[PDB]
């Protein structure tokens, strides 16, 4: 009975610290996605 009810527990938590992450993915994706673009044209820049 305790073991189901602590189950059930860490499955909203879960839920919770998912949703948590997805909103500050959301608040860094511009800081990333800038990293990224910058990357690749540091890549052009070797061909040449």
């Amino acid at each position: 009975k305790k073991t189901t009810i602590e189950i059930t527990e860490q499955q909203q938590k879960a839920k919770v610290t998912e949703a948590e992450i997805n909103i500050q993915r959301e608040h860094y994706r511009v800081v990333a996605a800038e990293g990224s673009m910058l990357y690749f044209l540091v890549i052009s820049l070797s061909v040449m």
